[PDB]
């Protein structure tokens, strides 16, 4: 039965890590994956999810199933942190979110839900984008094609491409929009393109899906859900696919979240009892440590200040190694002028690397980026900053 | 766009976990879902778990993600409690196995593989069966079809009945059978009835899948797996979905395995990659914290011993439950004969309840139970079996 089964070519993003791992040069640097790291270049537990560990294996009594949603908390925490504390949306109870494994699967739930109870047929993804988008995707059955986004020469948001080539989606067709630090860009709208993006939407009939996997690592988490609130003032249908990876450091635990929003109250419940239908045939019911941690860090005062100090720090270091890479670079003899970097949010920056560059310094020089170019700088220390800008100055 | 968008019809068994939270009656009885319940009717978490908890707590100074496949030790304990320690299927590397959230995540992620990656078209899944099982496999897009199994007049396994029913199926086909604990039935077939089917299996070129959620529950960790062990020795390929969730107490945390064997190791690898490629478009990598738990107690030598001993109380209590079912039955004169119902395994009995009188038992008594009739007996407790047994007696 499985006799011609060919093999898959390894992900381009989770394959580099088996490569990284499987490698033994000494002094190899492994900017791939979107994983934070600190000035050690560890991965370490969050302080404030250490304390809500010990809390719930001091207080849990049990391991029953939660329900298919799973748990209550988590759906009203995520909902405030998405559309602020006294939004409408809530108020008016248009908003049901179910807990998932991680933003992947609340994606993957979006795609099934979709394809499943309405008609759409495609998803309009940004060039570039995330290369597991298109796999989610077409693995319901759905169709991926591509918007504008990036100018390479400039480094910049090409709206007026966007828009034009946006112009050939139909209506009913929905719109992957990345909450902010687009993934691989790193380039957001401003708040007016935004507002601009709002209306087109709305006047061209787009179903929106929001891909929000980096609340806090741009700007903060209210200033972060800026064009989803604009967006969400407008439309009277959403979806939302967000993530609990990054800012909580919770990688392995798998948490997320996709939010579901209609135009009142009976329709929204009506919807996400098939959302719940489609869960069920899935996973069955979500993993409860992870959330659990995240809806206990939320709900409680001190730990909550704590979490959010915490995410601070994530957040200005990364910042602080944009700076230090680019001047490095700078007086380490780049030919090329990389300061636009300075101008991306969130942890990767796209290089501008060919993908024979990216080849070479992973092969000569011990150097781990992903083929597009796209470089992991919260993987960056101030100990691996010069081997790392000789290498890549090497092959310039 | 989703307002035609109509509502599901609420899950047989998870649904009634609603209904139930939500009656304000006083003494009413869930028998409802397969969940473990001790003599004073909670469902604790486990000694050993509460143990591997702290450890874990402790000595993990990461959440960085795991691999697509989760954490090997956790395979590798798998594949020994499936196979046996020194199975040829271990020793020839034939093997893959991947963690996943739970059994119906395994399942689910075998039917996405099969459905992509092979020509299967149907799976035969037994007549009764758990109702999710058609679920999850025709969101794979696979066709379902029934094969005859269980003698409602005798309460016995119609063995001539479920080898007529499967000379329906075709070579190429892939068919389904619990490992042990048939739910909802509790009639599992002997040994050498196991072989039976096995050598047929080989000849009619069918692709045994397993579904194994009750390890342990029926005789032992060892014999409930002979049926199994029966398949492996004579076939080429197989595919096993396994739980730990009910033998471990991890409902909530989502704990399973996905095992996929092959004639050969290279053949093996081939076909595992492209399971692999299935996960990451579902879920992309699986919740560490369940997995962690199982892998930390199963190779750790004194958890082990207090985990098999949490179990053997398990099983023993139920068996003690269903003698003290069909006795109080009887004392409090019953029409009919129970006595069937002591020859069932795992946690549930196919009582004989039609539906009208399941429905009665739970409006006019507040007793839940399964559509079907089927009862909890892990759900029974010596203060509850009373009022159970004289609402059951007044429906009859
Ligand atoms: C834009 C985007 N969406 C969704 C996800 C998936 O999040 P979860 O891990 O919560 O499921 C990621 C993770 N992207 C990372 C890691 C990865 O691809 O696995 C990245 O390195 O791009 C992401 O970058
Ligand atoms: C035969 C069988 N297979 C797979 C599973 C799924 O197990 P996981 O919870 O590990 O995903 C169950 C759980 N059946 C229970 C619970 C349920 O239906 O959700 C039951 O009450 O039948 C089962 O009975």
């Amino acid at each position: 039965m499985f006799e011609n089964i060919t093999a898959a070519p390894a992900d381009p993003i989770l394959g580099l890590a088996d490569l990284f791992r499987a490698d033994e040069r000494p002094g190899k640097i492994n900017l791939g994956i979107g994983v934070y790291k600190d000035e050690t270049g560890k991965t370490p537990v969050l302080t404030s999810v250490k304390k809500a560990e010990q809390y719930l294996l001091e207080n849990e009594t049990t391991k029953n199933y939660l329900g298919i949603d799973g748990i209550p908390e988590f759906g009203r925490c995520t909902q405030e942190l998405l559309f602020g504390k006294g939004s409408a949306l809530i108020n008016d109870k248009r908003a049901r979110t179910a807990q998932t494994p991680g933003g992947t699967g609340a994606l993957r739930v979006a795609a099934d839900f979709l394809a499943k109870n309405t008609s759409v047929k495609r998803v309009w993804v940004s060039n570039p984008s995330w290369p597991n988008h298109k796999s989610v995707f077409n693995s319901a059955g759905l169709e991926v094609r591509e918007y504008a986004y990036y100018d390479a020469e400039n480094h910049t948001l090409d709206f007026d491409a966007l828009i034009n080539s946006l112009n050939e989606a139909q209506a009913g067709d929905v719109v992957l929009f990345h909450g902010c630090c687009h993934n691989p860009t790193g380039i957001d709208p401003t708040l007016e393109q935004w507002q601009t993006l709002a209306q087109l939407s709305v006047e061209k009939g787009w179903l929106p899906l929001f891909d929000f996997a980096y609340q806090g690592f741009a700007r903060g988490l209210e200033e972060d859900a800026e064009g989803l609130r604009a967006f969400a003032a407008m439309h009277k249908e959403l979806i939302v696919a967000s993530s609990y990876s990054k800012n909580f450091g919770l990688y392995n635990e798998r948490v997320g979240a996709c939010t579901l929003v209609a135009a009142d109250s009976e329709t929204v419940d009506r919807a996400f009892s098939q959302m719940k239908a489609a869960i069920r045939a899935n996973y069955s019911n979500p993993p409860a440590h992870g959330a659990s941690v995240v809806a206990t860090i939320l709900s409680n005062d001190a730990l909550r200040a704590i979490w959010e100090q915490e995410l601070t720090d994530m957040r200005q270091r990364i910042q602080r190694m944009r700076q230090l890479f680019v001047n490095t670079l700078q007086e380490k003899g780049a030919n090329r002028d990389f300061s636009f970097i300075i101008k991306q949010n969130g942890m990767f920056s796209f290089s501008g690397l060919t993908k024979e560059q990216v080849l070479r310094l992973r092969e000569e020089f011990g150097v781990y980026a992903v083929a597009s170019g796209r470089v992991n700088v919260a993987g960056m220390t101030p100990d691996n900053m010069a081997p790392l800008c000789e290498a890549i100055v090497a092959v310039l």
